[PDB]
């Protein structure tokens, strides 16, 4: 029975199994790669992944989201203090633990991050379950490589929860390199860079592999800087243009805002693939339908400072490293938003054209390492 791997994500989730000679990631049942890390509950069931987060604008206190920037943390972490002032659902102190409180089947529930997490990961799972025609029991899950030991050992509760045996947690950016195969050679060390540029937050990492063995040379990045930044920006605009049609400003209505958001980050993703992408929104804002375009250049401009914001983490892992751009021999693309590409162009000249690692797609790169890991681990 395989093992799989699983990349646990802020925003979204993807699992992965190396089984004859090869990996594959594993399409859910509505046919998508990855999977939104939501969850929803409601009076009478628990939702999760695409299902929650596609009725996110209509239960906004009972969908919870972001479970991994509380996994493993204090209530009284300044962290988790801030993050709360954003997030449409309660949060409250269980013994200095932050537990999500929602309404459930009726009554006032209140569950842990790990719960929270634990619920994903048993969408994972079943995903995996649903494609390998029988039950999984072993994992590797990944982890950012800052998490704490307190931050990693709720990540592996999180597993023990949804029934898997935790083979290892490993870090993503470890995890990346693996994918790649960059940890096959002997002596001689190799310079790698990891760029992650997520749904919530991005992630430089430069790892020095030799002979198997992974150091971690520097971090930089941005805990607070993702895909969700650049959905925004087109929200705003697409928010200037209702004005101008309607005479009417949709921003204070929060479901208006958060459908509109929904609809902005799916034209995003057709825009990596295509130069123009076309929005309709039935019954936006006071019964109006929305119907526009947007092309690939005006999103470009829209988001300009933002995807140049992500040079100078680059920059600062190099510094600290005490590594010249000249001296990576490898520079890994992960996170969703690295398929933009004018992210792409942006990195590939800072690096004076070096080549993108690109073929496995960026979101899916840590499952599949983690996937390759699990396969080693089991033997
Ligand atoms: N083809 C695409 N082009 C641009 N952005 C994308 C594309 N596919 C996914 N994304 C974005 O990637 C982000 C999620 O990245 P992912 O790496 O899957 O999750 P996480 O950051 O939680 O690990 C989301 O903002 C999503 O809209
Ligand atoms: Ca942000
Ligand atoms: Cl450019
Ligand atoms: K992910
Ligand atoms: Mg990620």
């Amino acid at each position: 029975a395989a093992a799989i791997g699983i990349d646990l994500g802020t925003t979204y989730s993807c699992v992965g199994v190396f089984q004859h000679g090869k990996v594959e990631i594993i399409a859910n049942d509505q046919g998508n790669r990855t999977t939104p890390s939501y969850v929803a509950f409601t009076d009478t069931e628990r939702l999760i992944g695409d299902a929650a987060k596609n009725q996110v604008a209509l239960n906004p206190q009972n969908t919870v989201f972001d479970a991994k920037r509380l996994i493993g943390r204090k209530f009284g972490d300044p962290v988790v203090q801030s993050d709360m002032k954003h997030w449409p659902f309660q949060v409250i102190n269980d013994g200095d633990k932050p537990k999500v409180q929602v309404s459930y089947k009726g009554e006032t529930k209140a569950f842990y991050p790990e719960e929270i997490s634990s619920m994903v990961l048993t969408k994972m799972k079943e995903i995996a379950e649903a494609y390998l025609g029988y039950p999984v029991t072993n994992a590797v899950i990944t982890v950012p490589a800052y998490f704490n030991d307190s931050q990693r050992q709720a990540t592996k509760d999180a597993g023990v929860i949804a029934g898997l045996n935790v083979l290892r947690i490993i870090n993503e950016p470890t995890a990346a390199a693996i994918a790649y195969g960059l940890d096959r050679t002997g002596k001689g060390e190799r310079n790698v860079l990891i760029f992650d540029l997520g749904g919530g937050t991005f992630d430089v990492s430069i790892l020095t592999i030799d002979d198997g063995i992974f150091e971690v040379k520097a971090t930089a990045g941005d805990t607070h800087l993702g895909g969700e930044d650049f959905d925004n920006r087109l929200v705003n605009h697409f928010v200037e243009e209702f004005k101008r049609k309607h005479k009417k400003d949709i921003s204070q209505n929060k479901r208006a805002v958060r459908r509109l958001r929904t609809a902005c980050e799916r034209a995003k993703r057709t825009l990596s693939s295509s130069t123009q992408a076309s929005l309709e929104i039935d019954s936006l804002f006071e019964g109006i339908d929305f119907y526009t375009s947007i092309t690939r250049a005006r999103f470009e401009e829209l988001c300009s400072d933002l995807f140049r914001s992500t040079l100078e983490p680059v920059e600062k892992a190099l510094r600290d490293a005490k590594l010249d751009k000249a001296q990576i021999h490898d520079l890994v693309l992960v996170g969703g938003s690295t398929r933009i590409p004018k992210v792409q162009k942006l990195l590939q000249d800072f690096f004076n054209g070096r080549d993108l690692n690109k073929s496995i797609n960026p979101d899916e790169a840590v499952a599949y390492g983690a996937a390759v890991q699990a396969a080693i681990l089991m033997g």
